[PDB]
């Protein structure tokens, strides 16, 4: 009735994930949630039983257990209480139960069967169904952390090397439990991080790349650590390094450059919506996937910055540094729009616009401006017009940092005919289609010799505590 319905309504509002949901759904749940009771030691669920009902705990506690074999004692897993739940696989179709749920005292559950759950599912098209699908997406990422949190470096095999540098190297790893699942394992020498004073640069890289969920940014699942190296488990983008494709091809066509520039625009639009400056854009920071879709890979120089505030660190490759960084005036999200203009220019000509024989000479030609450079005939009138709008000296006057934000870059003449929606959907046909025969295919990468040198010194300082 009305009392019991409001009591279920007031209860669901106190449950961690169910409180964020619309009132429509909460009332529809409270109409069909049934109340079941159990005394101490009573089995709510038995392992191996076939079931169609989900349970939320309204009163008491239960003890979740599981036996891994017939002739092996049952293992204890956890103790759930008020607001917790269990049995949710039963709602998709999976009948067989994989763990025993025993009552620890007098327990009361609010229950819903698969049929009743499946029929409540079918509310308002984009009103009720909007926040539900977003709540189940938001929920999946804590479960992804839990999956990777149980693994160890010992659960992986090295397939082949993807990259090598002074930093360490990127190895293609294969999960032992699943031969179809491949990841890029970036292994970093800790003394190189300490020698370069990159402790916080990498501490922020972990925080940002794990927090990010863009199809235009390489995913970072988790990290590991030992006394010598930091290990970073990311997604495998087997399409190849953009800087090698650009090297092998020399330069890129207007249409080819457009697709890659657009992939960056979406990546930036995501980062900028969270107050994150990238600051490291250059062909080296881009990697294609097996479809030929580009993603940003290194977040070493990226920084989370509050809305309306500036940062003052002087870093980055001299050819991509914005004027406000050089001038020790502050800088924000708007420096990434400058980098987009520089990236466009190099992708179309094979060489960026500002370059001197050393950093200080390069910084002098950047300060003279984009208006002081003659654009080759190769660069199309529209591409050149966009590069000049993105490379304006004043960060306030810059395209992307004006009235409409990143939509002003998206809406530019150069982008007329560009299917922005098919790019976000993944249906737009890329310009360079890579040949990836399997998840273990590193043929789109350079050949790297095996590390024969001895390992670096230990580092047990403790700045790696979070890894
Ligand atoms: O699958 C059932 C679905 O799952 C619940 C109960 C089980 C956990 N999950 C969150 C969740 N979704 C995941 C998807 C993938 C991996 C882990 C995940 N955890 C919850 C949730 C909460 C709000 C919106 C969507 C789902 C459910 C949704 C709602 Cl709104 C109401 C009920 Cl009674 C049941
Ligand atoms: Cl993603």
């Amino acid at each position: 009735g009305l009392i019991k319905h409001t009591e279920y309504m007031e209860f669901l509002k106190s449950v961690p994930t169910f409180q964020s949901l619309p009132e429509e759904i909460l009332s529809k749940l409270a109409d069909v949630l049934e109340e079941t009771h159990y005394e101490n030691g009573e089995y709510i669920i038995r392992q191996g039983a076939r079931g169609d009902t989900f349970f939320i705990i309204s009163k008491g506690t239960v003890n979740v257990t599981r036996e891994d074999s017939p002739s092996e004692d049952p293992v204890f897993l956890r103790t759930l209480g008020k607001g917790d739940w269990f049995g949710e696989k039963a709602l998709q179709g999976e009948d067989v139960r994989t763990a025993n749920v025993i009552a620890a005292e007098a327990v009361t559950c609010l229950v819903i069967d698969r049929d009743s759950f499946k029929h409540l599912i079918g509310g308002l098209d984009d009103v009720s169904n909007k926040a539900y699908e977003d709540a189940e997406a938001k929920a999946k990422y804590e479960a992804e952390a839990a999956f990777f949190a149980n693994l160890k470096l010992s659960d992986f095999n090295i397939i082949d090397t993807l990259g090598v540098g002074g930093f360490g190297r990127v190895e293609l790893v294969q999960l032992k439990s699943e031969e179809s699942k491949t990841f890029a394992m970036k292994i970093l020498k800790k003394r190189h991080i300490v020698d370069t004073r990159q402790q916080e640069h990498i501490r922020s890289e972990k925080q940002i790349m794990q927090g990010a969920h863009s199809d235009f940014i390489v995913r970072l699942y988790r990290t590991f650590k030992d006394s010598k190296y930091l290990y970073m488990l990311m997604e495998a983008c087997l399409g190849g390094e953009l800087w090698t494709i650009l090297r092998d091809r020399g330069s890129f066509e207007d249409s080819t450059t457009r697709f890659y520039t657009a992939c960056v625009v979406e990546a930036f639009a995501y980062l900028h919506s969270k107050g994150i400056i990238y600051r490291d854009l250059k062909p080296e920071n881009l990697i294609l996937d097996h479809r030929g879709y580009a993603k940003l890979v290194d977040f070493g120089f990226a920084k989370k910055i509050g809305f309306g505030k500036k940062t003052w660190t002087f870093c980055g490759t001299p050819e991509y540094v914005a004027p406000e960084i050089i001038l020790n005036k502050g800088h924000d999200i708007s420096a990434d729009y400058w980098s987009l203009g520089i990236l466009m220019y190099e992708l179309l000509t094979g060489s960026p616009p500002f370059s001197g024989p050393d950093p200080m000479k390069t910084y002098n030609i950047i300060l003279r401006g984009i208006d002081m450079i003659e654009f080759p005939k190769k660069i199309a009138k529209n591409a050149a017009n966009l590069i000049k709008k993105l490379c304006r000296d004043n960060p306030s006057e810059r395209l992307g940092n004006l009235k409409n934000g990143v939509k002003d870059i998206q809406k530019h003449k150069w982008f007329e005919g560009f299917n922005w929606e098919g790019l976000r959907k993944g249906t737009l046909t890329p310009p360079i289609i890579p040949s990836v025969a399997s998840p273990t295919d590193t043929s789109n990468f350079d050949s790297f010799p095996e590390d024969n040198d001895e390992p670096p010194p230990d580092d047990n300082s403790g700045w790696d505590i979070d890894f």
